[PDB]
């Protein structure tokens, strides 16, 4: 369908940031075009997930639903970090898709990605997508999200003013953002980018959390607080709308959300 310069497809929402990054909503992208572009590069996406203690119970649905909706037709590498490798369910995967189980014994999430697993990610995947396991895919999540660096609009704050944002406000913490600065409030639970840029962000977030710790302070939303400082200083190249991180039980299904793609499990 021919793009019409004088008819916008979405008039109800901001679809581009003030630094000219796309904000990704249904109706802003032709998935066929995008797929071609990423297919021509034989793109591999890595999807990383922590499943610790009782959160391994979430893996089966997370995985099942990822096969249905996530990067379908592209190469995909799931990396599952767990304390119970035996509890990881065997889910049958589509062609070009694989899973690795990564055993571990707060801020170690950021540590694991940036330090321990650095060389591995660099050789195996082109992009990294970092999400929470207590979720399911309900609709398309695809290469429209891919870019050097993205975050996602936190769903209880997209419609709000910045003084309301739950940024860190104590200057003694590295994640400090003043009352009059800040573009959006990004969710700590869905971010990514190229491997290079994802390692930069998680290296920086670790380094900053080490400092707060050495000083007996802890940011009010922990890794999400440092994420928000990062993304203020280094602006994401795409921002995903709340279509990509929703909780239907707490917020319903507003008309402004034409699809709910990735949601909390009740």
């Amino acid at each position: 369908p021919q793009p019409k310069v004088l008819t916008p497809c979405r008039k109800d929402v901001l679809v581009v940031t003030p630094w000219l990054a796309p904000i990704v909503w249904e109706g802003t992208f032709n998935i066929d075009i995008l797929n071609e572009q990423f297919r021509l590069q034989n793109t591999t996406i890595g999807l990383t997930v922590f499943a610790i203690k009782k959160y391994v119970a979430f893996l089966k649905l997370f995985l099942e639903t990822a096969e249905k909706h996530f990067m379908v037709g592209h190469r995909v590498h799931y990396y599952v970090f767990t304390d119970q490798p035996a509890a990881v369910p065997r889910v049958t995967l589509g062609t070009g898709r694989q899973l690795s189980v990564l055993e571990v014994g707060s801020m170690r999430r950021m540590e694991m990605i940036s330090d321990f697993c650095e060389r591995r990610f660099l050789s195996e995947v082109d992009y990294l997508v970092c999400v929470d396991v207590d979720m399911e895919f309900r609709d398309h999540v695809g290469v429209e999200i891919l870019t050097p660096l993205f975050g996602t609009l936190h769903p209880s704050f997209y419609g709000s003013s910045r003084e309301a944002f739950t940024y860190e406000r104590r200057p003694q913490s590295q994640a400090y953002i003043p009352k009059d600065e800040g573009d959006f409030y990004y969710m700590g639970a869905f971010f990514g980018g190229s491997v290079q840029e994802v390692q930069r962000l998680t290296r920086a977030c670790h380094q900053a959390m080490m400092v707060d710790q050495a000083n007996g302070i802890e940011a009010v939303w922990h890794d999400e607080s440092h994420l928000n400082k990062y993304l203020l200083r280094h602006k994401p190249t795409k921002v995903l709308s709340p279509e990509y991180l929703w909780d239907q039980q707490l917020l319903g299904w507003p008309a402004v959300l034409r699809k709910l793609r990735f949601t909390a499990v009740p």
